[PDB]
């Protein structure tokens, strides 16, 4: 199914070794013309923006190997102004960009170290939408064929809501590879992203996904979860 669940389906890759990290795509996201009220564009909140809307914007980059700690907080000096900044080294993107106003997509697989309930906690300024699980995010080693067909969000955080924070609790199996999609936007001013998790297994919070995030090439037959 494509719907969100407490028991997402995962994937079992064959020989070809998973590559470390997620793939990232960076897109432009403009302010409105000077004098507009507000200065920022609300286009990022169109329900189709994370499916088809972002594609109409300028592609800035596509990179592989995104892993480690992917959290960031970018302090702008003021609102309504394009300002330059850099993503954390973990994003494997060494060029400056308009950190005040941009859209970013991350996708790949999450591999647990434990079998049991995982709670992922997210926050964002302005927006982080998470899909998680086969179908919900995308199909097992059939991502290109299924990437636009993601289902309802497992978790989402929008700056301006009560909390700007959400959680996803899911039962996962260790060593299985779960499709994951993160969709981020900054419309104006400061920008933030937090993505961490805990499990029933202990009281450690994971912020560094060096051993958790992976990429698998698509295959003829796909790589459906065998366990
Ligand atoms: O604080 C993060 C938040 O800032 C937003 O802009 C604010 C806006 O809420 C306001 O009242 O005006 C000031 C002008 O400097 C500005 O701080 C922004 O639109 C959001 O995306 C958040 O980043
Ligand atoms: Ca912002």
């Amino acid at each position: 199914s494509k719907d969100p669940t407490t028991f997402p389906l995962g994937c079992s890759p064959d020989i070809t070794t998973p590559k470390k990290g997620l793939s990232m795509e960076l897109y432009s996201y403009d302010f409105r013309k000077k004098g507009s009220y507000p200065c920022w564009d609300a286009a990022y909140l169109d329900p189709n923006y994370p499916r088809t809307g972002y594609k109409s914007h300028r592609l800035l980059a596509k990179v592989d190997g995104v892993t480690g700690n992917i959290n960031f907080y970018y302090h702008a000096t003021k609102g309504c102004t394009p300002q330059l900044g850099h993503l954390p080294a973990s994003y494997n993107y060494p060029k400056p960009l308009t950190m005040t106003n941009f859209t970013m997509l991350l996708y790949g697989y999450f591999r647990p170290k434990v079998t049991g309930f995982h709670t992922f906690t997210i926050s964002a300024d302005d927006l982080l939408f998470v899909n998680f699980g086969a179908g919900n995010a995308f199909d097992c080693c059939r991502r290109d064929s299924s990437a636009d067909h993601f289902g309802n969000y497992q978790a989402y955080a929008i700056w301006g809501s009560k909390t700007a924070k959400d959680e996803l609790t899911v039962h996962l199996d260790a060593g299985v590879y779960y499709p994951i999609r993160l969709f981020y936007n900054n419309r104006d001013n400061n920008g933030a992203l937090s993505f961490t998790f805990k499990t029933e297994s202990n009281e450690n919070t994971v912020s560094d996904f060096s051993e958790y995030f992976f990429s698998l090439d698509d295959t003829e037959e796909g790589c459906p979860g065998l366990i």
